[PDB]
């Protein structure tokens, strides 16, 4: 049957009738071959065996790859779902299940390697860091191949005992939808091998018929052992040939190991492999029709590389070949699939000029304008070898030149792009628009979606095509008949209109009428809709979805303006399947949600009105740019043209080469996302800054300012007088930033004042006010004050260094990171797992950690998802070497004739170096002295001088600190951090516990409680949560801490200064309340406070200093809940879902009476 | 070196002496408490061997046995290894314990403490092994580690009662 699927749908599809077991782990891109394969056995879909395949979640790929040995060695087909980073980890077992002969197969969505920086996105970089393990390994171009090769991976497999790796594209396949011709598991069963699975049973362990494996050998018999298995490396290809030929007799779509396209007397031809090979064949019939003999050698069966099936589709009259491959290996004389080529032909004597590139990676846009940059190099008189293409490579010249722009799309494909906001329904509207057209014509479909870095309010870019004939189209549109903008913010923010078609469509979501569009509208984008005569069209979506009532969801609305001027069906048929769609969607709704969607249908057609414009705006002109404010250069050069969408224009020359960036640039970026702002009352106000505690993106902060720098205030910077003995004689004002402010309504929440002293005004009223507010608030000048960062009001008064980043709204991780750097934030170094933190913490080109006044702020890095708390160790261990130089040095100044007030300060700090007051206290007095001493010195004695001042980084104390999410520490990097717990290092652990993998959509994590339903626990998590603070405390000498800030800000900063004081490891484990629980953002403080007074999350301390001191190290902060427990699980969503469902929530509240019951006999 | 090294014990990679204690495992895989855990050793009790054993293969659920293997690398006469391994439990330096989850569904304690009261003197048996006469500081490292063991009954005691 035809559906719309994507790639990674596609692999499940065969993955799933095709294995009994799938130990996976998730990772983006493969994460949703995962998630599908537990929905699917959620709901009891039957394999080829006619059972439901067994899901198993492992604690890392490292673990998930053991599990898949296991299972192989005893007996079950067993495949697993990777990319990227998981790949490396699976490369230890790879080697045992192929030097085994194991049938298996894992499916990979093909994802760059983190080298100089992490990338989600697409290349073969992880595959080919595996190519030498053994496995085989089969490359699919297209959805549709997915499907195929996905089936010829497994059959295979079983035949030739070699496991297999089935690889695509990240992203660029993985999660492209098209509709292709999906295979029945009945139509696979009867092409399977059954004598063949047979045998792998008998091989199994079984005490009835033992057998021993895995032996450890010695050198008389290894080598011998290890070249036993040459037979059936050397029958693999032609078992997966013919594996080929029974699936092209099923679909009549043909294989081979390698396959060509193009002129049979070809004498330029490309080799490639996965998804470049599409838009190369395509290149490939735009350039043979035009009289150019070119042809393209798609590479299927990568490993083992068969020399014939190679040479047997080679054509005699290739004079010139070009390899591209879709990786890097640096230093390396040419990449993996060119030095094979180059190596066969060698080894057949073909004299063949070969020329090897780079293209695509991270997927990096490769389209066909590319692929004849690649033809015309092997035109040229002497080709360039170890090329790239797709970048401006300024410094090493590997570039190719992008002369001109050509058009390979074939005669009659519709190209649509829709920009869109953060999860307003664009993206969802056009797959179902995708799923309508092809389910209901013969027209090919296909959907591309573009995602960004910020969590909310981003730009979406969907690129859309249908067609007569298959779409081979695998980049970004280039020539769009329409493009849609669901948001007029982007109106002068981002190139709509850009390579849109003469007469094209131009369909905007506006209040604007067609005599504002003069007004409104800019001169370039006025020009292009004039001279290319555009059919421009405009809608009130929001107005109609206001009157109808349904709020602003504008997704219905926007996808009938679609098909209404689309023509691409008849507009009566598109009605009746959206409107048909909507049942689907919203039937269970009930019948009032229902006939609103309705309505929204029947409205959105008699509201869209075409502009009909005049002629003259062809000749507008730009306004005069305004006087543009001196930047950083690296602002200038990097940061704004990577967010006005333009980054891939930058060329090498731009970028460090080791992908370090500066500190404090996201308060440049000035999103203004939000719908509203609070407003601050100042009769309201008792000044008590825990609006400034719990901002996820310190969008609000206290002022204080003596009375003379509020001379050039706007009027309505109004201030009132400071509260307390500390401020005495000063004014007082809690400010916002109205541009950086994200409308979550945390802080309207938090505010406990008699009557609310923060109101909630819509963005737009009072931003032109506010911004003058906050310009003036930010340029206030230092003010020394006394108040005691220990509480939560002096705490505030401290500059936050963590600022404005991409988290969501009402994130309740970053609230947690913020308030670290308000009281240790001068002095700390930071080791980041992957994860959220990670991603709002660390994405290109935007740092949200920022510096103070001296310059001084915290260094941040992140290395990997595993090894967090080694890295931090390892840092610990540097910092330690760093300061024992700086000792020395010192140590010999006071042997130095130098000054009696320089040896004062010197014995002071050799004193205290291991204090963080005192170090900072006599820290700063050598440095006062420092200039003047190095004057007064000469020789030798000035040269000791020199080092001690090379060295001042070090005089004042670092505190390390570990931060990452409750998937690192519970599961894949809980391994390292009970190590490094268990060293004793003065580290401080921080753990945001989400209770799910958040970053990559919820997953389910050992964090996740009983009953909970997360990503790969469709019907819930049996096994209760483990708790990571009991098998810390195990140690004695570790400090663990249970926190929410939600739930009591006091106990939060107890915990947190005993953690950093305390002169050893430290583990801070906090409550971080997330959009993965199903929940209302704007409450999330208040989730947190009934989580605690529930009984689901406790709170306490455990301080091995008060065992020294004779006392009870455990202390439980809060004894005994007042809310229900089974209320507190209503209220979110991830519970809720569940309702077998009634036995989970009992077990759940049985387990948080025994956890509550045994820290109240450890407190006794 | 590893983290089941004791307390002063020498090894490679530990020149000087392990300052940290041994890892406690099986107060970790307690903590979930449907997982079986049992610490045996031969040379101690036979019976309590035996009883740990055919427990933890019947348990419908996770087992964890952690078993005092005596070694060459200890330092010590392989005649008596059976009784190197009694001499370590009589001393207090290896505790005998289970921890059965089915217990604790018939509303009974799950942890049982398989022997209460050592009678063997701790530095005695720390003298009898060359992987701890090889460190002879080191008394200030015997005594931290006479002092962690103490700690460790006297948890079990807490458990137990
Ligand atoms: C070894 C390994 N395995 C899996 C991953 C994928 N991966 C991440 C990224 C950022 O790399 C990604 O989304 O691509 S983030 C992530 C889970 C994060 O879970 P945590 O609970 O630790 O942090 P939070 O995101 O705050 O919930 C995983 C599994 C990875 N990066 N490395
Ligand atoms: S509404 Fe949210 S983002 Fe805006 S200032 Fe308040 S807490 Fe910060
Ligand atoms: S929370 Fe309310 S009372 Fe407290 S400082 Fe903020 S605005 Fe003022
Ligand atoms: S932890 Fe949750 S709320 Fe915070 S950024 Fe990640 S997904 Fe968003
Ligand atoms: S006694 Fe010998 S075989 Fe036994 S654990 Fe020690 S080294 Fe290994
Ligand atoms: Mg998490």
């Amino acid at each position: 049957p035809k559906q719309t699927l994507d790639g990674n749908t596609a692999a499940a599809h065969v993955a799933y009738a095709m294995s009994e077991v799938a130990t996976i782990y998730p990772i983006t891109p493969s994460s949703p071959m995962a998630e599908i394969a537990d929905e699917w056995a959620a709901h009891g879909r039957k394999n080829i065996f006619g059972k439901t395949l067994q899901v198993a979640e492992m604690q890392s790929e490292a673990g998930a790859a053991g599990a898949v040995h296991g299972s192989l060695a005893a007996g079950a087909l067993t495949t697993t779902f990777t990319a990227s980073q998981g790949l490396l980890l699976m490369i230890p077992n790879m080697y045992k299940i192929a030097g085994e002969l194991l049938p298996c197969v894992f499916h990979v969505a093909a994802r760059a390697l983190s080298t100089h920086a992490l990338s989600i996105f697409g290349d073969h970089a992880d595959v080919m860091a595996a190519r030498q393990t053994g496995f085989a390994m089969l490359s699919s171009a297209s959805v549709q191949e997915v499907m195929d090769l996905a089936l010829v991976a497994h059959l295979a497999t079983l035949k030739a005992r070699v496991p297999f790796v089935h690889f695509f594209d990240g992203f660029r396949t993985s999660h492209e939808v098209q509709k292709i011709d999906v295979i029945e598991y009945e139509d696979m069963a009867k092409l399977v091998d059954w004598d063949a699975i047979r045998a792998f049973r008998q091989r199994a362990l079984n005490p009835e018929h033992p057998h021993q494996r895995g032996t450890a050998q010695n050198p008389d018999i290894y080598f011998q052992s290890r070249e036993a298995a040459n037979p059936y490396y050397l029958a693999t290809p032609g078992i997966v040939a013919q594996v080929m030929e029974q699936v092209a007799g099923l679909t009549g779509r043909h294989y081979h190991l390698f396959d060509y396209a193009g002129a049979p007397d070809a004498e330029r031809v490309i080799v490639s492999m996965g998804s470049s090979c599409e838009v190369i064949e395509e290149t490939v019939n735009y350039l043979v029709e035009k009289g150019e003999k070119v042809g393209l050698i798609k590479v299927r069966l990568f490993r083992p590389f068969s020399a014939e099936h190679f040479l047997k589709v080679l054509p005699a009259s290739v004079k010139r070949i070009a390899v591209l491959d879709r990786t890097k290996e640096p230093g390396s004389l040419g990449e993996p699939l060119y030095e094979d080529v180059q190596t066969v032909l060698a080894e057949h004597g073909k004299n063949i000029l070969v020329v090897g590139g780079r293209y695509g990676l991270g997927s990096k846009e490769f389209n066909p304008s590319m692929v004849k940059a690649v033809f015309d190099n092997l035109a040229a008189t002497t080709p360039k070898n170890k090329f790239t293409v797709g970048i401006t490579d300024d410094v090493t010249h590997t570039s190719l030149e992008i002369k001109e722009h050509i058009d390979t799309s074939p005669k009659g494909t519709f190209r649509c792009k829709f920009f869109g906001l953060g999860s307003d329904g664009t993206v969802g509207a056009n797959k179902n628009s995708i799923k309508i057209i092809g389910d209901h014509t013969d027209m090919y479909a296909q959907g591309y979606f573009v995602y960004d870095s910020k969590k909310s309010g981003g730009v979406t870019i969907s690129h859309l095509r249908f067609g007569k004939q298959p779409i081979q189209s695998a980049y970004l549109i280039d020539q769009a008949d329409l493009i849609a903008c669901h948001n007029p913010s982007y109106v002068g923010r981002y190139n709509l209109l850009e390579g849109i078609k003469p007469g094209g469509i131009f369909l905007l979501n506006s209040t604007w009428s067609a005599e504002e569009m003069d007004s409104r509208l800019p001169a370039d984008m006025k020009r292009t809709i004039a001279t290319k005569k555009l059919k421009f069209y405009n809608i009130d979506a929001v107005k109609i979805a206001q009157e109808i009532g349904l709020g602003s969801r504008i997704n219905v609305i926007m996808q009938t303006a679609f098909f209404k001027i689309a023509n691409v069906i008849p507009v009566d048929e598109a009605i009746k399947y959206i409107k048909d769609s909507i049942v689907k969607t919203y039937g269970k709704k009930g019948d009032k949600i229902l006939n609103m969607n309705f309505a929204a249908v029947d409205r959105a057609l008699e509201a869209l009105e075409e502009i009909k414009y005049p002629a003259s705006w062809a000749d507008a002109v730009d306004e005069a740019a305004a006087t543009v404010t001196e930047e950083p250069e690296f602002i200038q050069k990097v940061l704004r043209p990577i967010n006005a969408l333009k980054g891939d224009e930058l060329p090498v020359s731009t970028f460090t080469p080791d992908g370090v960036f500066p500190v404090g640039t996201t308060k440049y970026e000035k999103r203004g996302i939000a719908v509203n702002i609070p407003q601050w009352q100042p009769e309201n106000c008792i000044q008590c800054n825990q609006c400034s505690l719990v901002c996820p993106h310190a969008a609000i902060r206290p002022y204080l300012a003596k009375p003379a720098d509020l001379a050039g205030a706007p009027e309505t910077f109004v201030t009132k007088d400071a509260i307390g003995k500390e401020a005495a004689g000063l004014k007082f004002r809690i400010q916002v930033s109205p541009l950086d402010c994200t409308g979550c309504g945390n802080c309207a929440d938090v505010c406990p004042a008699k009557v609310k002293a923060l109101t909630m005004v819509p963005l737009e009223e009072v931003t032109a006010v506010e911004e003058a507010n906050y310009n003036f608030a930010e340029q206030l000048p230092e003010v020394k004050v006394n108040f005691n960062p220990a509480t939560v009001k002096g705490s505030q008064f401290r500059q936050p260094l963590l600022e404005f980043s991409g988290a969501c709204a009402g994130c309740g991780e970053t609230p947690y990171v913020k308030l670290v750097t308000q009281l240790f934030g001068d002095r700390m170094i930071i080791a980041n797992a992957t994860g959220c933190s990670s991603i709002w913490g660390g994405s290109a080109p935007a740092c949200p950690y920022t510096v103070n006044r001296q310059g001084h702020g915290p260094a941040w890095a992140s290395s990997l998802f595993e090894d967090n708390a080694e890295f931090g160790y390892g840092m610990a261990l540097a910092v330690a070497k760093r300061q024992d130089e700086l000792a020395t040095a010192i140590s010999k100044a006071l042997e130095a004739p130098v000054s009696a007030a320089f040896k004062a300060a010197c014995e002071g700090w050799l004193a205290g170096k291991d204090d963080a007051d005192r170090s900072r206290e006599y820290g700063d007095r050598i440095k006062a002295l420092l200039p003047g001493e190095i004057s007064q010195a000469s020789g030798e004695v000035k040269d000791l001088l020199l080092d001690i001042d090379r060295q001042k980084d070090y005089l004042t104390k670092k505190s390390i600190w570990i931060i990452g999410g409750d998937g690192w520490a519970y599961d894949i990097g809980y391994g390292g951090l009970d190590h490094v717990l268990a060293s004793g290092a003065n580290v401080n652990v921080l753990v945001l516990d989400t209770e799910v993998y958040s970053n990559t959509g919820g997953q389910s994590s050992k964090a996740t409680q009983t009953g909970a339903v997360a990503r790969f626990a469709a019907g819930g998590k049996f096994t209760k949560k483990k708790d990571l603070g009991l098998m810390a405390m195990s140690y004695g000498y570790v400090y663990v801490a249970s926190v929410a800030m939600g739930a009591s800000h006091s106990q939060l900063m107890k915990a947190l200064i005993e953690a950093e004081k305390y002169d050893g490891p430290s583990l801070i484990i906090a409550y971080a309340p997330c959009i993965n629980h199903g929940i209302n953002m704007t409450y999330s403080q208040r989730e947190a406070k009934k989580a605690v007074e529930a009984g689901y999350w406790p709170l306490y301390r455990y301080n091995p200093q008060l065992a020294q001191e004779g006392k009870n190290p455990f202390i439980l902060d809060y004894k005994t809940p007042t809310a229900s427990f089974r209320d507190f699980l209503m209220g979110e969503i991830r519970y809720t879902s569940l309702k077998k469902a009634e036995q989970l929530f009992a077990k759940a509240e049985a387990d948080a009476k025994a956890r509550l019951e045994q820290y109240k006999k450890l407190a006794e």
